[PDB]
């Protein structure tokens, strides 16, 4: 209403798809930073492989080099199945990476709207039923098309570049990327309503993003030390 912002909508809207009570709740940019957390990690990974060369690849004959490198990574469209737990680590490092920056912002000073985030004395909601919706963010399909729209154009990623003729080159990696975004939110939000509620708060506590990501990486590490 105040201003357009597809990004915030991705997290805000998806989170709003849950309990109707959040039909008009504008939490602090903390939840927004969470969105960027998922993007920040993927951005580095994507940038690490794509490289400015992939962007201007067409212009640069290098269209066949760092490009094939990006193809040798995540090029395989396989779903988690314990194929290599030792490797799932590196992927977890990326998730933890975004968890670190969130640890720093974990002290954000509500510079915008004000809801029961940490103070627990403000509520910007219409009202509904008090329960753990946990509608699973995997339901993120309302307006997620905006994510790919700006996610790619922003990086102008050419990907494998030398498609060779596949064409279907694109859509595979971006699809899996969205997959992790769903599970990321799913675990985070479900934990948000659970932990945020136990915190006599019905909003988005940075503790959820930090604590949620913490337990996720812990289980993935296959340890509990």
């Amino acid at each position: 209403l105040i201003s357009k912002i597809p990004f915030a909508r991705l997290v805000k809207e998806v989170t709003d798809e849950f309990t109707t009570k959040d039909q008009d709740l504008r939490w602090q940019s903390m939840a927004i930073m969470a969105l960027q957390e998922a993007s920040e990690a993927y951005l580095v990974g994507l940038l690490e492989h794509t490289n400015l060369l992939a962007l201007h690849a067409k212009r640069i004959t290098i269209m066949k080099k760092d490009m094939q490198l990006a193809r040798r990574i995540r090029g395989q469209f396989l779903v988690p199945r314990g194929s290599m737990e030792r490797h799932k680590l590196a992927d977890e490092n990326m998730r933890k990476v975004w968890s670190n920056i969130i640890s720093k912002y974990e002290s954000i000073e509500e510079q915008g709207d004000l809801v029961d985030l940490k103070t627990g004395e403000i509520v910007e909601d219409n009202g509904h039923i008090k329960t753990l919706t946990a509608n699973n963010s995997t339901k993120d399909k309302r307006t997620k098309y905006t994510s790919v729209l700006r996610d790619i154009i922003d990086i102008s990623d050419e990907e494998d570049g030398d498609k060779g003729g596949v064409k279907r080159i694109s859509g595979l990696i971006y699809e899996e990327v969205r997959a992790v975004l769903k599970s990321f939110l799913e675990s985070v939000i479900r934990d948000s309503v659970t932990y945020t509620e136990h915190a006599k708060r019905k909003t988005v506590t940075s503790l959820d993003v930090v604590y949620a990501l913490k337990r996720q990486g812990r289980t993935l590490y296959g340890f509990g030390g």
